[PDB]
């Protein structure tokens, strides 16, 4: 939005403090300025769609990948319980 304000400020100066030879020669310059401002504003608008597209995927992959840590933690909890449990028996078979 600020681009239009800047463009209007720039265009107004051409006449506020100056008296160009012919007014009709200024409007073509204004039209070219509007072309360029439209280009810049189009780029700015286009940024937002790409940003949303990236954000949705980033959040989805964050949630999906982050969930794997809990499964590994559960495996570690199983190992912790196993160590808390005392071993027995199977050593004799292995030594035989």
């Amino acid at each position: 939005q600020e681009l239009q304000q800047i463009h209007q400020y720039i265009m107004a100066l051409r006449e506020e403090y100056f008296d160009p030879s012919i007014v009709g020669w200024t409007v073509k310059y204004y039209e070219l300025e509007e072309k360029i401002v439209s280009l810049i504003k189009n780029l700015l608008v286009a940024l937002k769609d790409f940003h949303s597209e990236y954000i949705v995927s980033a959040s989805n992959f964050t949630s999906q990948l982050s969930s794997q840590v809990e499964q590994f933690l559960h495996r570690n909890i199983q190992e912790y319980l196993s160590i808390l449990t005392d071993p027995d028996g199977k050593g004799k078979e292995k030594i035989a």
